[PDB]
């Protein structure tokens, strides 16, 4: 079955404290991917779930309280850009999209052991307030309540085309020569094109050259970006770490600040005229007018009103008349729609699972029910892989990819 | 009709100033059966309704703001645990739904003696702010928007089975013998059980003990929960405070605070994979996970978006499937089900006119119609009593009883 | 085609830099009617669109950040109250529905020219939050969310029925004799009687003579009014100040205070019996029992859930079973209701414009788009009139009539 099969995928990636989201593609530690594979391990051994969090804050929070993207826990070269390039166990200079919190509030509720629950949660609020307190340092100066990603890779979809614009303004120039490991475990037609990585190298280097000094990245930047996606993520996190807060009776300082302020600024990413959620390119000073499946999380987040979850409903049930799986990562229809390019058109079983969870908080039933289907059915015929094709359902990307598995026993629970 | 009949029984149970939840069985002055009281004296004498409140502040409120749950205003032998009991004219040391506000906005902006309407409201004002700042003061220290009851009675919903695990901790070790009361004017069998009553005096004299100090309460009690009740119920307070304000040009202080800090955390309370809102045990750290009538009270506060307003009332009507009559007090499918005993099960008039009040908010006409003419065909089958039978419409509980016959008045006008 | 016909109307109404709302009978710059105004040349030329916008706050905008309803550009003797009876190039002493900021994001977001677009933006940026700023120091001074206006005038929709018994409070002794000049270009019963024009210049008097103190203005007008309108307004604009803010990197300052603040307010406005938003009469403390079609106007602040715009759309429907046009300024079944007369009756485009604008928002496509097709049918078979008959679709009022152009051109765009 298909429960049992993901349960080898997990304890084939683990590697003791975290689980790796695909052997040699992704030889380290990811952020959000240990996130979601948290869950995955709940159906599994409980304390093995909390352990992947409890590694991922250990060894990866710097004391400012940011969490980066990659724990670079063991040398390898089957991944570039490794701890070499960035510089700095070694770890990346960047962030990524923070469920956390969200992760943690289930782990703490449902663990069946209470008093381990409560000493897990105690140990790791204050961390997830100083992460989510680093975010809004770095991140969001003039206190909108939205933060920016400075790096296409800190909304967890590298080469959507939302980025594509943004990106074109990243100098390239006299970039030293590099060899891409990548494109050894996935078909380069798969992954992103060279003109990306240049540009994801030139970012990692201007900041790397700042000492990844969060005051200096924000100012020098060319690459400033309010993903929707990032932002839907944290505010939902921000909700769910307010939660916790309570049933903790922690005090929790400045959280409904953060809520308050985050659900004005995640409503004002909605575009009237297309009947979407856009991120924006402050460095253009415009939104981003490209729908992809990130424009959809803000319905996890819960802000939207029910006729905005119904403008979304419609428009996920317009992507399905084209694609066969639902949702694939762009409107199929896009003139940039590429149904085996990595976050480009495929479908992905993490983005799946956000939005359906958020479509049923509105109602839509059905949608919600195809969208778990559709990812049920992705694994049962091609196995766990880090995207499907929405045409053919033909997995594409890592294979034996960690949180497809993680997802699977989780949403089947 | 019922109009006349129930005019009557507000008449026989009125002892001047106000009026008693029932002859005998409660020979008191109750904190939230005086509001809805007040309600159905709205259709008698508009006088008097407002003299409800008056009493109820003047002779109930304390210095630090506090309004207890019952006013002592005249010795009497058939009520237990009476002003002895408490040791403290005379009154509890707990407080219960602050559903005032609400009631009081609604005298203002329908008596037709425009100036008395002025005259009580500015009067009332400042003592509404006051309860709701010891609320906030004594139940709120970590500032969450949410408050705690610290005794079940202070949901006015004494023995709902959300609270019997948070019960159980409360010692029970060498308490004075007592004599109930209530069991000579009701059926044993329609009351809470003993193992409940000795829990709700231990409280009482843990209370007493520690000289109904706010900060000891809150910090000793065995027994902590934030009712969803409770606080629906003040969130709409809360908004109903604000509008008086604006209205009489008060300073609204830290109202907005209130409401927007509330919003955030009424929202909280709800449960994603059961599709309902519950009360949380601080004491355990944990969601109660029990489905009662209080859990449909954020459509009476405007709260939810129209996705949670669908999928309650989806539960509503789940329920009815069972019950001949909505609303019961408990899921008639709940191992903790008894179709006779109190808040375990029997529909209520006052929780029906709140749920419907909400459903209409939100659209559902339909099943506020059915909630209004569950409530009307009760009362006019089985008189004016405390609860009803939702499998057979058998009337339960206290006779006479004051708030079905006032909201039966208020809700026909 | 109707659209060459619009242009034609903007064309000749230009006097250079602002845009006249009809040639004689308004010979002078009106503050939202060069918003709506501003949205109609975006059709015709990007340059002259902003220009106009330039023109309001560099003439009429006040040291203390007021943005006045009248900039009295050029000498006329077509129009009273004129220059000289305001006693203050000159302008009048008090403001109107603050839509601009509105106007202003979308001018931001969509010129072509994305140099002027950010030069623009950022000229207007700091004189659009002093403008929200008097208003806030001007007109809520207990710092509720809502600010009053203090003459019917402001509202922009003078002779409302909401605004009656108001009305009826300002004192009329020992007026100066005056000549009406508005009745020289419109049937005088399609216009205020002048039982409204007395009222109209009592208040202007008493602000003379209180030299437009703002203090003393809120302290001592005998006519004080929380509107629908214009708050609903003001908190779509707040919300939109606010994108701007962050689109162009600028400190947001209290923006966001003013949202959250405005939404508690907006709401509070809801009255649930009646099932709408009524406007709210602070002199006498009451809500004004009157559904004007102001009360729809919060859907274009997006305030409503689904439930409270679902009631709204129901509302509209009903109005619809006597008027042959939507929308009409006032329920066709109130005793008010006089088909002709202004504000009492007529249907308007621009109020059609953000009132679809609002349903569409929330879902309800047909109704949205009845609103469209009825103000297009209206402006195919009468030309570009200030109002329609809503049963017979007879052109009323102004001919020649700006805003119904420029929004003709932009709705059809
Ligand atoms: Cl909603």
């Amino acid at each position: 079955p298909l429960r049992t099969k993901a349960v080898e995928v997990l304890q084939r990636n683990s590697r003791g404290a975290f689980t790796v989201p695909a052997h040699g593609l992704y030889p380290y530690q990811w952020l959000w991917d240990s996130a979601f594979i948290a869950l995955g391990w709940t159906q599994v051994d409980w304390e093995r779930a909390w352990q992947e969090l409890l590694c991922l804050f250990d060894y990866g929070q710097g004391p400012d309280g940011m969490l980066p993207h990659i724990v670079f826990h063991e040398q390898s070269r089957d991944y570039f850009p490794g701890p070499d390039v960035w510089g700095r166990p070694a770890t990346s200079g960047i962030t990524q999209p923070p469920v956390v919190a969200t992760v943690v509030r289930y782990l703490y509720e449902k663990d069946p052991d209470r008093d381990r629950a409560r000493e897990r949660a105690r140990y790791l609020f204050p961390k997830l307030l100083a992460f989510h307190r680093w975010l809004y340092h770095a991140r969001d100066p003039y206190r909108t309540g939205l933060v920016v990603i400075v790096h296409p890779w800190e909304s967890g979809m590298d080469n959507s085309p939302a980025w594509d614009k943004p990106l074109s303004r990243v100098p390239v120039e006299n970039l030293p020569p590099y060899e891409r490991r990548d494109v050894k475990h996935v078909n380069p037609e798969e992954r992103p094109r060279k003109e990306d990585y240049d540009r994801y190298l030139s970012l990692l280097y201007l900041f790397r050259r700042l000492e990844y000094d969060p005051r200096e990245i924000y100012r020098q930047s060319p690459f400033k970006v309010v993903d929707v996606g990032f932002n839907a993520i944290l505010q939902r996190a921000n909700r769910d770490l307010y939660a916790l807060a309570v049933l903790l009776q922690e005090d929790p300082y400045e959280i409904e600040e953060w809520i308050v302020r985050g659900e004005v600024g995640l409503e004002a990413l909605w575009d009237r005229e297309a009947g979407f959620y856009f991120s924006w390119d402050l460095v253009a000073g415009e939104p981003i007018a490209v729908k992809t499946s990130a424009g959809f999380l803000p319905l996890f987040a819960g802000t939207p009103h029910q006729g905005r979850a119904s403008l979304l409903a419609q428009e996920a049930e317009r992507w399905g008349e084209k694609a066969r799986y639902l949702l694939p990562s762009v409107d199929p229809t896009s003139p940039f729609f590429e149904p085996g390019r990595y976050w480009r058109g495929p479908v992905w079983i993490n983005v799946n699972w956000m939005v359906a969870e958020g479509f049923r908080d509105y109602g839509f039933a059905a949608l919600a029910a195809r969208l778990k289907a559709d990812a049920l059915a992705l694994m049962e015929r091609e196995g766990f892989r880090e995207y499907y094709d929405p045409l053919t359902g033909q997995g594409r990307g890592g294979e034996g990819f960690s949180w497809s598995a993680a997802l699977a026993l989780f949403w089947t629970r």
